[PDB]
């Protein structure tokens, strides 16, 4: 196989609407966010401008090939694939998808969806300007399946916080924390999973001693 | 069935522009409004930004299928299906949808749409500032369908107005009311079904 | 007849982009404003932005079907039917359309397509905070199709001006009048018909 | 024939992404503004929002029928047409088309697109509160295709009374430019407007 | 054949999502910015607001015909070509893209995609308001592609760095500098290509 073959396959047969469920078991979702800028950010509004890579990961068999001959990975417009449904809950404003709307696809099913992403929230801005700094909050999870049929998880607890955060900012981070949360909501009877970000960040210049 | 199954089949029979109306009964479509947050508000001008969850449920039984040994319930999206044509009448922007445009279908035939929306409206502002707060009354109905083809269904159960209103928010929730409408326009001999949903609100 | 036999005809043949001429004679198009709120004003740059309903009529009969015993109306999505190509001559902005985008069709071919529509406007708006207020005037009319092809004529519903008007603008509208007229323009030799709709209002 | 025939005709056999050469000649193109009206002028940034129609001339044989005993001529879509990849070199916003985007075919293959457009473009504003007024270059030509395969050619009446800003005067010119990307030449109008405040 | 055959070939058999790799070698992309405009400046928030010519340049193979008495180019919409999936790292706002969005295919597979594009960025605009300036840097290369796949490069060194900027800026560009960068991220084994675009530019007055 070429990787024309494998996309056409992926094309031909993905099924972009159906959830890659194994055995009635949850779809397993890792989900970070890579924070690259804190754009604007008020106080008396709560309200913070964010951009971040939105780093996806998740397993779909269907998708998968026997790469002994072959190319080991594609990029896949996720147009092509099935897509978990996630949605930060405390966004203000639609997600505006910076980069090419691709993922990595690994010939054992494991997809790569990354995106840069520029988006509003409302949050905890209080403290901005101390050296203690604000912690803004950002709850993300699948907007439509539940527990049993999507799970989310933070990835690896392990990184720069600062690694891809622009120096440029006029904000800096403390420090990242991630925790995992299983809600109950008025409309439905099931548990549906979140991702709860906190971002601990300030304004540049309250660490100062002179 | 499994998952895969039922999506194809309701991808391959679905009609999107056909209201699912059963022997001349209307569509019986609830609709219910969560608020998330106030955004911006303007009493010289009586506009308000916010951000709500239109909760939103109908029954289409050419949806449905046998759930025997099948999953019970999946997520379509809308563009698979018909949706009510609703419309904030007194909103002053485009609806925009913050969250995935997908409906929760279970297998008997009953869809959930449930989408985050950011809008602003044209309403009473007067007192936001004050402790009795201002009553933002907004107007949500089928554009073109009258009562016979649909009718709007206010009532809610089980939810606390601020339940998932942000403590984040320069204002507060003080109450939310639902009534339902029934409104002749001169265009027309028909009656056209509405929900008014109050909101009364103040600035902390 | 049942509702999805009726769309899938529709669907099926429709020619949204066939003017239905009938014999030797324009499409009779009806347009008339519902004004809903005036949101901005600025008198030095003399542009207003205004939401109206834009109320459209017209016939196209190879929409029609015998409806014996069978539905009397549907509506239908613009984008299987054909649209009168109308455009605001002194619009200075894009119209946002603010509703579904659904047209009623009558089983003799009467569509009526009424968006509610938000747009800036080059316009009058001298006097605006006067008693006798500004008169800004909206032309409308086909950008394409000449009178031989499209007529276009004010339609009154003789409701209240401010029959859909919101109470809540801080404008308030003094009167409402249309005038038909046709226009020959120097790129081509036909004449082209247009609706001028007078809005005179004023601040409160 | 009747309209249905005609647009159907054409929808089929519509080759939207096939430039109208004929005889290894360019498509003629002409190209003219009638502004109709000036929104905001920033004279310290040197920007300019413009209301005008772009009137747009071309002929494709292809589109071409017998309109013996058949209409004349045809509104279609410009989504079932070749059109020109025209493009203002100092536009700063993408191109609003305010109005529907059907294009006015007559049946020896002319064409007549002309759309109403609100764009902002980076131009020379100084002047403008003066009774010399400032002068505003509008530089419009295809973006990809060079002077063997389309050639560019120019062509207050409909401006607003309700301006703050008055036309002067507008003058057209036509050039032949040479980018260092590439070989040939690439045909271009200015458009060279000049006006005050009121 | 003629333009109508060509683009009918193209349309029909182009593959627009597959890579143009040739044996395994990466898809050598060559990306160069020409600055037409800086619109806005932010030295408090370190943003700017910036028009620019994207000359982006490859060879697809699977494009390319026999032009003995035939056309030599014909232009070609990029959603019926495969394009690299570059994007600016520290773009803050979505690539408006002003332009038709036509790509010229020569009968060799070689490509041209030049849109302008208005964009805002975040980096330094520090000094903008002296003497010396303030240099904002851009960094462009394949999202997802890694350099066994896509190689950038910039399209030269030699040139013109004013040549299509406006005159009528409010700023002016004192120099253009381009440099290639291999980067290895942790969501990833691979390196990832990128060039990085130094504008140095100032505010005009002293
Ligand atoms: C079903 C269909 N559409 C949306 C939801 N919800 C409530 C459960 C958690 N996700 C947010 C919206 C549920
Ligand atoms: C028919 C076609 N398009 C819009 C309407 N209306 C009048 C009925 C109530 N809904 C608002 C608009 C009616
Ligand atoms: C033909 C094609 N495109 C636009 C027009 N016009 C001139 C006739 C009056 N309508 C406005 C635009 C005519
Ligand atoms: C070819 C492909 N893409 C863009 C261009 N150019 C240079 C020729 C003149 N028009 C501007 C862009 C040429
Ligand atoms: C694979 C799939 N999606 C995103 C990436 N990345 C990391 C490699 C460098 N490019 C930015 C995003 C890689």
């Amino acid at each position: 196989l070429d990787r024309a073959d494998i996309l056409y396959n992926i094309r031909q047969t993905s099924r972009p609407d159906v959830i890659p469920t194994q055995r009635d078991r949850p779809v397993a979702v890792s989900v970070s966010l890579k924070f690259i800028n804190i754009l604007e950010v008020n106080e008396i509004t709560n309200e913070v401008d964010v951009v971040f890579w939105q780093q996806t990961t998740w397993s779909d068999r269907t998708l998968a090939w026997n790469s002994s001959h072959s190319p080991d990975q594609v990029s896949v417009p996720i147009s092509s694939l099935w897509v978990p449904d996630l949605a930060a809950y405390n966004a203000i404003s639609k997600p505006e998808v910076l980069t090419p709307q691709l993922a990595r696809v690994v010939s054992d099913g494991e997809v790569l969806y990354m995106p840069s992403i520029r988006q509003r929230f409302s949050c905890d801005v209080s403290g901005v300007d101390t050296e203690s700094g604000a912690t803004c909050r950002i709850k993300i999870g699948s907007w439509t399946h539940h527990s049993r049929e999507i799970s989310v998880d933070p990835t690896t607890e392990n990184s720069d916080d600062s690694e891809y955060f622009s120096q440029y900012s006029r904000f800096e981070i403390l420090d990242v924390t991630q925790k995992k949360n299983s809600v109950t909501y008025s409309c439905c009877p099931e548990a549906y999973e979140d991702v709860e970000v906190s971002l601990n960040f300030r304004k540049k210049g309250r660490s100062e001693i002179l």
